């Protein structure tokens, strides 16, 4: 899903990712990583990347809201189609504005860490 699609640059290391509603889900993707589609469901797809190129990374992170509640991201791999992503759900109860704190560990280099702010809107 490309729609809303952001990058992040830090030199050689260009870390795509988007924030959607889990029933954009592939089925087949869905069932890989074990999330059951859902409009009450958000997704975050963090895809990191060297001279265009896929390189695997251990993702992590969390999401805050303006109470200071912490939301735990636990992400999974999952190759479907040649293309390499990397998925954590997260429950989506109301309108809400959400920081979202992400950590890319690509094999053999130093930590990345970056932050930004997405308005989750709740479906029907």
């Amino acid at each position: 899903y490309f729609q809303g699609e952001q990058v992040q640059r830090f030199g050689d290391l260009d870390v795509h990712y988007n924030v959607f509603n889990s029933s954009f889900l592939q089925p087949n993707v869905a069932s890989a990583v074990g999330l059951v589609r859902s409009k009450a469901q958000g997704v975050i797809n963090v895809v990191p990347m060297e001279k265009g190129k896929p390189v695997e990374a251990a993702v992590t992170g969390s999401a805050k809201d303006l109470t200071g509640k912490v939301i735990p991201l636990e992400f999974r791999r999952v190759s479907e189609e040649g293309a390499i992503y990397n998925l954590a759900q997260f429950p989506i109860s109301q309108r809400e504005t959400l920081v979202f704190t992400i950590k890319v560990e690509a094999k053999g280099e130093p930590a990345q860490t970056f932050s930004f702010n997405k308005e989750i809107f709740p479906d029907e």
